[PDB]
């Protein structure tokens, strides 16, 4: 009834599609165990972006490492370590990586929306 | 609901000293709160050294990841210290307390479904 874990442990995922590039994804709590929202770990290398989109949930994320730019329906804003980002429902938005090292956030979305 | 995204530097926000029967020694910023969270909130809490979150339970699961420092986690038999980078959910209605027996802050992030509040 309790999990404690070193997140850097859990395996990432490599995501590579035509909106996402050079991105690695960690579920730390993911449906399995989650009755109502699912914890990600996103990492993103030099350069990784995550397109914008749009989704019917939320999004809560917290920024852990580096500096993280976001995209807006319109133009962008970059934010840091110890940031967080609340995405309404049905907001458009994305992410860049222009730094030359990783980084990282904590996203978590309700399990309607996946893990 | 309303549109758009914020964007904030969680320190700008004004904490909150927590003091309860079995809470002393923190202090609490509500990140993403009750007024704006659809389904779930976001808090991040600091533990002063020597600060207590005595075991307890509640009909609500709680998801945590560690910010800064060695959080001693409390569990329904015994316990352990964690450090940042390490998460922790934690299932409804489960025993769990925390403490910081370190001479530093401890930090963490805690979200909880919005019916538990913020
Ligand atoms: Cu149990
Ligand atoms: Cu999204
Ligand atoms: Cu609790």
């Amino acid at each position: 009834g309790m999990i404690l874990k070193r997140a850097y442990d859990v395996t990432p995922q490599k995501i590579s599609t035509d909106k996402v590039r050079g991105v690695r994804k960690r579920v730390l709590i993911g449906l399995k165990d989650a009755p109502n929202f699912v914890m990600r770990l996103f990492t993103v290398e030099p350069g990784g972006l995550i397109d914008r989109a749009s989704h019917p949930w939320e999004e809560e994320i917290f920024v852990l490492k580096g500096k993280l730019t976001v995209l807006k329906e319109q133009g962008e804003e970059t934010v840091e370590e110890g940031f967080y980002i609340f995405v309404e429902p049905n907001e458009i938005h994305g992410f860049r990586n222009d730094t030359d090292s990783e980084v990282e956030f904590l996203c978590l979305i309700p399990k309607e929306g996946g893990e």
